[PDB]
């Protein structure tokens, strides 16, 4: 329908360098049926449209519902990368029908990291350590809450900073404990509440 459509799209973004619109689309079937989001017989995914020069893509959906159900895959480490799943900016949430997701997907640390009191920045990280890597590194204290590495834009390479917040505020201090001045080579980890040194 073409009512919906709006509705039946999500951007994502942070894709792998060289995926193919097949493989995200078997990747997103996949996940769906395995986290027990897919609602009935077949592929929810119907198109995958990847912009490979802007290193975005859009999903569409068969279903207004499965769509919403998508939004808990934020996060997701796809090929080392965090994707970003985002409504499309122009969507608009149609009457009766719910605008976020209802089932957590386990292990999925959302990319969307608040301001708050306990948000960590993590400066100074080796530009080739991945998503995936650095989630690893931060895990090590606790479980996240939310977390993204930045990311040049142009040219997908870690600017060597990031952000995350711990499910326990009580890990914070452990982390920057575990963390800052920590030496690498000619770089040294600055790790604190993000509020501290914003600009
Ligand atoms: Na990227
Ligand atoms: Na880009
Ligand atoms: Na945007």
């Amino acid at each position: 329908s073409q009512m919906t459509r709006q509705a039946r799209r999500l951007y994502v973004g942070n894709i792998p360098f060289g995926i193919t619109e097949e493989a995200m689309m078997d990747f997103f079937n996949a996940q769906m049926r395995l986290g027990g989001l897919t609602q009935a017989p077949g592929n929810p995914v119907l198109a995958v449209q990847i912009n490979q020069d802007k290193n975005f893509a859009f999903l569409e959906f068969r279903s207004v519902d499965e769509t919403t159900q998508a939004m808990a895959f934020d996060g997701i480490i796809f090929q080392g990368q965090s994707l970003k799943i985002r409504r499309p900016h122009d969507y608009q949430p149609l009457p009766g029908m719910s605008e976020n997701p209802s089932v957590y997907v386990p292990g999925v640390v959302s990319t969307v990291v608040p301001d708050s009191a306990h948000k960590l920045f993590i400066g100074g990280l080796p530009n080739y350590l991945n998503d995936d890597q650095v989630k690893e590194l931060l895990t090590s204290f606790g479980p996240l809450k939310a977390f993204n590495l930045v990311k040049d834009s142009a040219t997908g390479l870690s600017k060597g900073y990031a952000f995350c917040e711990y499910v326990d505020i009580n890990v914070t201090d452990q982390a920057i404990a575990g963390l800052n001045g920590m030496q690498l080579g000619d770089k040294k980890l600055l790790v604190q509440r993000a509020s501290v040194g914003a600009k």
